[PDB]
């Protein structure tokens, strides 16, 4: 995974290996080769830092410099720090006994995908999820949505072209009683860009639909800008949790790495969608698949 980041910082710790103990600037070298590799796969600046001060922190800690075998206390605490950046420990979000999500995200995002693939996951898991195609303005957003509905096998309400959001509490309400739905996940407007009158609208439907997660799906090939975006849609609708998708064509990861330090938001799911798993992805990091 993140194919620079990872070719990189394995050639770091390699480049330590079979030699022995290691001196004072070799490591401070071997810190400031991370930090590169870091900041060049589009790891925020300060994740970056700490990032490379918790290495070096722990390594100390674990006395590296007295080390016979410098490299592999180094990977030990890269592995731990990669770990952390990207959450530490694995987290989903929590079901009550009834459940209403939004997804939000840009156009681009695979956001009404990522829907309709959460609602498959949580079928699997014994939910009786209802899709919503929340998009007031365009019908070929909530087709879509009926599409995936009916390969997934669950249940696509469209909103009405202009329908208010009463008016689609409302018609959700009935279909969830009638259909014994319990996870009920809206797919709301994408767009290109953040603009006033999406915020406002989404912001809107939120107070009037009063969701349990707002989950932002982020394409992680747009990299420190994904946090931007996410502080944006924190900002102005209020996010409680993360999905990547397109990870595998991300050869970077400074989105991924930097989620939880930028916007304190967990990262529920990866993008053909599972939870996701800061401790697999720290070794598929490190080479160890
Ligand atoms: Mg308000």
């Amino acid at each position: 995974m993140f194919q620079q980041l990872s070719a990189r910082l394995q050639e770091a710790i390699g480049r330590l290996r079979g030699r022995g103990r290691i001196t004072e600037e070799d490591l401070k070298a071997t810190l400031r080769e991370i930090r590169r590799a870091l900041m060049d796969a589009d790891v925020n600046l300060e994740v970056a830092r700490d990032f490379v001060e918790r290495v070096r922190e722990e390594a100390l800690g674990k006395q590296v410099l007295e080390s016979l075998t410098p490299a592999e206390v180094i990977l030990a605490t890269v592995y731990e720090a990669l770990k952390e950046a990207l959450g530490g420990e694995a987290r989903l979000p929590v079901l009550k006994d009834r459940n209403l999500w939004f997804l939000v995200g840009l156009q681009g995002s695979g956001k009404t995908t990522t829907a309709a693939k959460l609602a498959l996951y949580y079928k699997g898991k014994g939910r009786r999820p209802l899709l919503v195609a929340a998009d007031t303005q365009r019908p070929a957003a909530r087709e879509q949505l009926r599409l995936l509905g009916e390969k997934v096998g669950v249940p696509v309400l469209e909103v009405m072209d202009g329908e208010s959001p009463e008016s689609i509490r409302r018609r959700v309400e009935e279909k969830a009683r009638l259909e014994a739905r319990d996870l009920i996940l809206v797919d709301t407007a994408g767009r290109l860009q953040i603009d006033e009158p999406l915020m406002g609208e989404l912001a809107r439907l939120k107070e009037v639909l009063g969701p349990d997660e707002v989950l932002l799906v982020l394409d992680a090939m747009t990299g420190q800008e994904a946090l931007s975006v996410a502080r944006a849609f924190d900002e102005k609708v209020g996010v409680t949790g993360l999905v990547l998708t397109k990870l595998d064509g991300d050869a970077r990861g400074g989105a991924a790495l930097s989620a939880r330090h930028v916007t304190g938001k967990p990262i529920y799911f990866a993008g053909g969608l599972e939870p996701f798993y800061p401790e697999r992805l720290a070794g598929r990091i490190l080479g160890m698949g």
